[PDB]
């Protein structure tokens, strides 16, 4: 199996398995347009729009992605429609927020939306889970029976800390 060549604004080429690019949408085009897939050190194109720092937790979360663990025998999906978030993505979502607000706007111009949505899930579950505005404060935000809230539809909630 080849690999997909890509090289980050600041000049700093990538290489790593295609199946993990596969999830992001704005690379297939590029894969078949100036990509080729021939040995997977193939040319490496520019991308301007990120650099090595940020690009290699993008890739990394396709990486895993792909890899998923495959259903045992009884249950024979994923998920449904988010409902369990691997043990890579959770991660992502305890960290910094200088690589956190990157994770959506990197995922943007991919059109990797998976990535985009669970961290903006996380980002705005802070507030309610309304809209991610941090000026919707002034007005409180969202009214979404934030009275109750004890229902606490998600569990799993461990509280593993550190990484």
């Amino acid at each position: 199996m080849p690999s997909i060549k890509l090289q980050s604004s600041d000049g700093e080429i990538f290489e790593v398995d295609v199946e993990i690019a596969k999830q992001s949408v704005t690379i297939k085009t590029m894969l078949e347009d100036l990509g080729m897939d021939d040995e997977g050190d193939d040319d490496p194109v520019p991308l301007p729009n990120v650099n090595a720092a940020i690009l290699k937790k993008v890739i990394q979360w396709c990486t895993h992605h792909k890899d998923d663990p495959p259903p045992p025998e009884d249950d024979e999906n994923k998920e449904k429609r988010t409902d369990d978030i691997p043990v890579w993505d959770q991660e992502f979502l305890k960290v910094d927020q200088g690589t956190l607000f990157e994770l959506i706007l990197a995922a943007n111009y991919l059109d990797i939306k998976g990535l985009l949505d669970v961290t903006c899930k996380t980002v705005a579950n802070m507030i309610k889970g309304k809209t991610p505005e941090e000026i919707r404060k002034t007005f409180n935000i969202k009214n979404d029976f934030t009275e109750e809230e004890e229902a606490q539809v998600r569990k799993e909630n461990q509280w593993c800390e550190e990484k």
